[PDB]
């Protein structure tokens, strides 16, 4: 039995934030407790959107409810896209007290702040969130899944190669997270302009306090569409696989990214099968075919090989 506390957004239609993390973790055998940080008709990639957001105090209300009935015991805490700095400071308090109620509680954090386009990245969230993620959040994170744009901001050091990209990660580990994964970066992969490159190193503390920093590289064949929520579906499954492979980041990212590709391919197909030739598919048709990728989520056919080091 493994109980995860997933504090992310919810949407009536589509798979983003919690909608993107729940079903996977559930079919992967996990016990998902979901706090919906917001509830909107759909993600903001759409033309329109309406909805309500959960504030800082309401997040707490729900936590006290859990605490009062003495059911605030968890094995994992998964947080993602957040706009409110007060809401995030609240997430840190919760995570710190949950780590006191004691389990080898693993805090999987996706430091969502924006994405990267070659020279400068467009920040999604307000810049008053960076300090908090850097100063209060990451320090208590165990597994963080940033962008390259995110890894950079977090360390205040920009990335221009695989080499200095591992230097940013080493810098990250120092802040607290023993596991880091750069889910996507500008870096040209040894496979061509056609492949996206993911990076990630695990600084394991083996018996007798030795150092162990296994680093890896993943190459996912890109896809002709702009998907929403892939970051969320990723961190969720990563959570799942790193549980199965606690010291084998290699196999965890493999299974993770492999299932990633299976769902994205199945998605881009139905989006196309649902859109005439010459017309670009809509955020609506690009929604992940989640329910359909069940088995693939359950048992990912390894079509990717993690390059050790
Ligand atoms: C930031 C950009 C995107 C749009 O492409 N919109 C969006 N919108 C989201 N929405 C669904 C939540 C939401 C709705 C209204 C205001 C704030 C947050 C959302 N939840 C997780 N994610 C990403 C990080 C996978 C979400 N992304």
């Amino acid at each position: 039995e493994c109980r995860v506390l997933s504090i992310q957004s919810h949407v009536v239609r589509g798979y983003v934030g919690n909608r993107a993390a729940t079903f996977p973790l559930q079919v992967l055998g996990f016990e998902v407790d979901a706090v919906n940080s917001v509830q909107f008709s759909n993600h903001t990639g759409y033309s329109h959107w309406k909805g309500q957001v959960l504030n800082s105090d309401e997040l707490q209300e729900l936590y006290d409810g859990l605490k009062l009935n003495h059911v605030n015991q968890y094995d994992y805490v998964l947080t993602g896209y957040t706009r409110d700095k007060s809401f995030l400071a609240m997430v840190v308090d919760i995570v710190q007290e949950l780590k006191q109620q004691n389990p080898r509680l693993v805090y999987v954090c996706d430091p969502v702040m924006g994405d990267q386009r070659n020279g400068e990245g467009a920040m999604y969230v307000p810049d008053d969130l960076l300090p908090v993620y850097r100063e209060k959040v990451v320090p208590v994170a165990d597994i963080i899944t940033p962008n390259q744009f995110e890894a950079e901001l977090l360390t205040g050091r920009k990335i221009h190669s695989q080499e200095e990209a591992l230097e940013v990660m080493d810098m990250l580990h120092s802040m607290g997270p023993d596991t880091v994964v750069i889910t996507s970066s500008n870096l040209l992969s040894p496979r061509g302009s056609d492949y996206l490159m993911a990076l990630g190193s695990q600084r394991t503390r083996a018996p007798d306090g030795s150092v162990v920093t296994q680093r890896i590289r993943m190459e996912m064949h890109k896809v002709d569409a702009v998907f929403v929520g892939t970051g969320d579906l990723f961190a969720a499954m990563l959570l799942a696989w790193t549980h199965k492979h606690p010291n084998n980041l290699k196999v965890a990212c493999e299974k993770t990214v492999s299932a990633m590709h299976h769902v994205l391919q199945r998605t881009i197909k139905c989006a196309k099968a649902k859109s005439g030739e010459g017309v670009k598919p809509s955020p609506a048709q690009l929604e992940l075919r989640m329910v359909q990728s069940k088995k693939d989520i359950e048992s990912p056919e390894i079509v990717v090989q993690a390059t050790v080091l």
